[PDB]
């Protein structure tokens, strides 16, 4: 009973308020834990707690653009000030997307992906690793995506990108491990979210369809809990065996 | 949220579930509440299992079942189908064989032995399970592989070679079988505390070795191999298929 | 030391399975095109003997003899006769000579499991045992696999076939760190589908070849050629340092999404 | 014929960070073969040095100073090499980089900065520069040199490890897209090798010792030649077993 839960514990959840990453905060509060969660939109953001306060959850959160180098700083010193500088759950959930050929992308382009979902995430778990330390029991876990091993049009700076985060993943796990954190990385296949919504593809699933957002968040609350002691440097795709054909 | 992780009211069958990690699995299913059905080729082993199975009011059977035979893996599936009326929604891979010596040193015996118990035992028991899984309208396959199909350890080739073959048929499972509604993962565990016996003497050097090369710097339990198969064969690993998941302390990934 | 050293086989002896034919008998003259005394085998006489007797018009530098690999007697003979050829050094082992079978997982007999294993595995295995000898006495060895890129994507009835490759793939891996120490390099190149008398009936089929080659992005299957060549370059003191690798020739297959 | 097969006769390459290490070794892999080579570097002194070694040596090897991390040298480059060698490119090799070893801790944002801009965009965008000369030689044959790293955790390699990751990518997704132009792309994971920017990694090696650039250059140019024709989208680790000593 007590390997599969997270009651007593601290998460923060980047990009709470849509898809992937309300699900996780959903998943994550239905097994105990206490979420702070963020987005760039404030009146979102607002409503999404709102419903979750009438609900019994313990969420928190703060309007961040987690593409701003400032704006991390700040979400990171909120949320320490929230849990005491103890923080079991870092999920790194938002991200960006941009599908265009290689020779449509601009400068713009580039450092956008970048910004929001390479650096996001190492700058993060940077100012995180203190609060994760002090936890004793750290949990780290981006949101890599299934293209970071395959080529799908249109995806090359965002699987880069992703591609990035795998890497990060290894290097984290290997550093961090005297500390007594652990990072995996999720990687999806299509999933609906509002992102998404915004033949061919599903004809290359085996399953024949698309990701719901609780495949993805349910694996996401696993890979944090005790019973994912042993599991850690990991990247699992959650594609309904996309990648493999 | 309660729905999707539990497996109450599925039927299961587990290779090898006398010790280590096929038993830490089978409790971990009877957990969440499905009927198990194990194996194990001493019988009085098995029967002392399955005494005790019983005293916790443990929902498991068994049967004496050498995975090598391909008479006995027929049997053994007949049996299973018979005890759960046809419908199987779980089948756990998880017998093996362990044979380490330089490449050199390898016999036709030992490739045999190891090909059988680690390749052919599994490939044939999801063709013998098929019908019944597919009858489940929800099956879920896990074949308990090795973190050691990605490296070279010392006297592990053939061994090693064998759970790289089943890493790939994880994957033509996965596909060829996801129209009937059924899901196949390789769980790849690394160093894991290895059951005490009587009679056997555990070589501590090779152990410390391979645990001084784990990141968190401490061997594995079988509960952290058995968590994971219980949640591949949940509802909530609905979209998950094809994958091989390391559960290693990061000893692959080492450098 | 200089390019024209490093980008040379002069002096080499090497053994290429199954040369009489595709993808075999491609690595077989490109090993003699860059020096090497080559010895080959198949199971059929006539056709070896032909091959034979064209290399010598050729002034090719082949010998061979009629060998089943997946035999353990007719192995043994055989590492016996190359290394007599050879006086007992030998440069290069090439595992070319395999095996297919394409059926739906549940078609798969007993004799299909056991046919694919002895001749997609148990012969590279145990001719690497038999050559390690010969290996180590030549000072510089290269092992090359022939895999297949299906090792590690699913393609439908290709289960067991792509799962004895998956097996050639880890091996690559023990043997490369196994056998450093005595100076044997092992590496597998995994092709996608090749034009071959092996693969004829497949390119007959002309629905089924249009699915494999819509899923190419070059947009065509390939030739022999394009996998000896890499064969003939990992077995050069140019691939020194490389050990140990699976390389897909597959003009993007497995990677296009 | 196997002679044509194996051969860069007449063919352009531009070859970035020449002047030293890996680089080197590839300029000059690539003129052994009969290629006419382009490298550049930021040093003008050591870019001087070199291409007068070559000329005295009679390789045709043309250099201009050049930071692949600045977007508008970048340019600048790229319109040179088209000038040069009249809009027709047959090989760029994308082999200038940086490294940084810290902890992840000790990472600022100049030296994330730095890492991506000369490991992962300058390669990208001098990808897009060099689209339409590669497709004009009618053959083109991109490698960019990555990382072995980029597989396993060695310490302070956090984020070089994570662009060469990202390079290890964009070349499966380069190889799809532009094999509709007779473009193949193949990234090379070198392990430790023995240059001016380099026992606990050397105890890691099955083979006991650390690469020679020749190592390195040799598959850059076999990649490059027509023998390659089927090969793309693959990384190649060249690391004397490194990656898989367990
Ligand atoms: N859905 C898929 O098919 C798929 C596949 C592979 C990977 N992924 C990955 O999964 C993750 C979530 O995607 P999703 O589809 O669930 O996205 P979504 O539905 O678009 O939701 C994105 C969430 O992130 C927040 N967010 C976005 N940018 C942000 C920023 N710069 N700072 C802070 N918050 C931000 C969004 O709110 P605001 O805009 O209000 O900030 C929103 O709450 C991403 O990393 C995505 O790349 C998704
Ligand atoms: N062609 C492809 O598309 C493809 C793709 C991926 C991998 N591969 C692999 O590449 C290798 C060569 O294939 P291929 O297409 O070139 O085959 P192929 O055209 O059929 O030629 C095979 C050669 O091997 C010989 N051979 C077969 N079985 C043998 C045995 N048991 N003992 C000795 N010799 C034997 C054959 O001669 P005899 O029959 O006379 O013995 C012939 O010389 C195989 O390992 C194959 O699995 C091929
Ligand atoms: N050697 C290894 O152990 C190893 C291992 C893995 C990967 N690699 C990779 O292999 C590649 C070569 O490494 P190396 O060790 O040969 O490095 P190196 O010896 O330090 O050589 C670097 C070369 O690139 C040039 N260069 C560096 N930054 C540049 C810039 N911004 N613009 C233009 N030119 C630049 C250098 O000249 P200036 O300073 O004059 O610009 C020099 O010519 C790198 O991508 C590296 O990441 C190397
Ligand atoms: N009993 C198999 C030996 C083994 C040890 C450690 C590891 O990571 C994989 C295999
Ligand atoms: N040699 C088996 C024939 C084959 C192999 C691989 C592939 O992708 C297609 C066909």
């Amino acid at each position: 009973e007590k390997r599969w839960s997270l009651e007593g514990t601290t998460a923060l959840v980047t990009g709470g308020t849509k898809g992937i990453g309300h699900a996780i905060v959903e998943e994550l509060v239905g097994f105990g834990a206490r979420v702070y969660t963020c987005s760039r939109n404030e009146a979102e953001l607002r409503k999404c707690l709102q419903e979750w306060e009438n609900l019994k959850y313990d969420v928190t959160g703060s309007v961040c653009d987690v593409s701003s180098r400032t704006e991390r700083e700040k979400l990171a010193e909120e949320v320490s000030s929230v849990f005491n500088g103890k923080l079991n759950i870092l999920i790194n959930n938002a991200g960006g997307y941009v599908n265009k050929p290689i020779d449509g992308f601009t400068a713009e382009d580039f450092s956008f992906l970048v910004a929001v979902n390479l650096e996001s995430a190492f700058h993060l778990c940077q100012l995180a690793h203190p609060m994760l330390k002090a936890s004793g029991t750290g949990s780290i876990v981006h949101i890599s995506s299934c293209c970071a091993q395959i080529a799908i049009p249109g995806h090359s700076i965002y699987s880069s990108t992703k591609g990035a985060i795998n890497q990060l993943t290894r290097n984290l796990a290997c550093e961090w491990a005297k500390d007594n954190i652990r990072t995996n990385s999720i990687a999806p296949g299509a999933i609906r979210t509002p992102g998404t919504e915004s033949d061919r593809e599903v004809s290359r699933v085996p399953f024949g369809r698309i990701g719901e957002p609780e495949e993805v968040a349910s694996l996401a609350a696993f890979l944090c809990m005790p019973s994912a002691s042993y599991i850690t440097g990991q990247v699992i795709c959650v594609d309904g065996g996309r990648t493999i054909n």
